């Protein structure tokens, strides 16, 4: 699977296979899944993470318009598929990512797909 | 493929498919393969590092009695599995890893396995 493919949501133990980070969120922004890749790349405890708000408890930089208010405008409209470039910073080193968001093919959970630039 | 098993020489695209990274050297120390976990850690490319000596040119804080020092006695005496920590630092932020190196089953390569502690 490369990212951001085309068919991610259709072809999404086996999600830490992905060469990428990967995270599923409900539509209230929680985390249901959290891959190997997304510790690897950010040092944040993919167990710990599980159930916990990714814009407003592990990853409170994207808690801005550019990252969380586009999430936000997907839930509601049902339109997310979007790409840009991210720095994570909180309690961790500054990391240069590039993100992909993606409402998942169910319409219940969204997709934050996330590679080192 | 859990990280330190028994058997992972033997049961070692596919590669980055393993949820930590993978290194594969020759007894000269270079880079033969070089997983996207590795790079997810260490923000190092794994495009670039490929011909590349780990211990001389990528990673030489490895250039140590603790690290290459073992990698070296094992090439020599076909001896090499071992586990241990270590921080990696060079042209990266430090980060603190677990380390497993192998001797590959064929025995003309040498395996370094990485997960961040
Ligand atoms: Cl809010
Ligand atoms: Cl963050
Ligand atoms: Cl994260
Ligand atoms: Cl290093
Ligand atoms: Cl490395
Ligand atoms: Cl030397």
């Amino acid at each position: 699977v490369a990212f951001g493919s085309e068919d991610i949501e259709n072809t999404l133990g086996q999600l830490d296979g992905l060469a990428f980070g990967a995270i599923q969120l409900d539509g209230d922004g929680n985390i249901l899944q959290y891959n190997a890749a997304e510790g690897d790349i950010t040092g944040r405890d993919p167990k710990q993470v599980i159930g916990k708000n990714f814009f407003k408890d592990v990853a409170p930089c994207t808690d801005s318009p550019e990252f969380y208010g586009k999430f936000k405008e997907g839930v509601a409209s049902g339109n997310l598929n979007t790409m840009f470039e991210y720095t994570f910073d909180y309690q961790m080193t500054p990391t240069k990512v590039k993100v992909h968001m993606k409402k998942a093919l169910s319409g219940d959970s969204y997709w934050v797909f996330v590679k080192r630039v």
